[PDB]
């Protein structure tokens, strides 16, 4: 699925991440804008091996299990395709779990290179919210 902007706005609200761990709910759209372009089933693979999976593009490293990143962990304990679903719930509990891990937002480097220090309310700008 390819949200509005306006659309998953309202959809990560409804999820609880409007102001999770302080971060206002533009920070959340320009941070998933970057990653995905709003787009559910995006996926990138990373030099290391692992693959970055659906809005927030979650690393298979640490959070998601993919069967293929040797080493790595399943923090999150969901497939990694459980990110892709058109319904972002698991995408949204993730992210909380990761958001909480010590970093804050700097755990997406596209957030921090392309929306920390930017006016991101222009994000949720003219949303019915
Ligand atoms: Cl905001
Ligand atoms: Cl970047
Ligand atoms: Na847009
Ligand atoms: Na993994
Ligand atoms: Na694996
Ligand atoms: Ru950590
Ligand atoms: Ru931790």
């Amino acid at each position: 699925k390819v949200f509005g902007r306006c659309e998953l706005a309202a959809a990560m609200k409804r999820h609880g991440l409007d102001n999770y761990r302080g971060y206002s709910l533009g920070n959340w759209v320009c941070a998933a804008k970057f990653e995905s372009n709003f787009n559910t089933q995006a996926t990138n693979r990373n030099t290391d091996g692992s693959t970055d999976y659906g809005i927030l593009q979650i690393n298979s490293r640490w959070w998601c299990n993919d069967g293929r990143t040797p080493g790595s962990r399943n923090l999150c304990n969901i497939p990694c395709s459980a990110l892709l679903s058109s319904d972002i719930t698991a995408s949204v509990n993730c992210a909380k779990k990761i958001v909480s891990d010590g970093n804050g937002m700097n755990a997406w480097v596209a957030w921090r290179n392309r929306c920390k220090g930017t006016d991101v309310q222009a994000w949720i700008r003219g949303c019915r919210l």
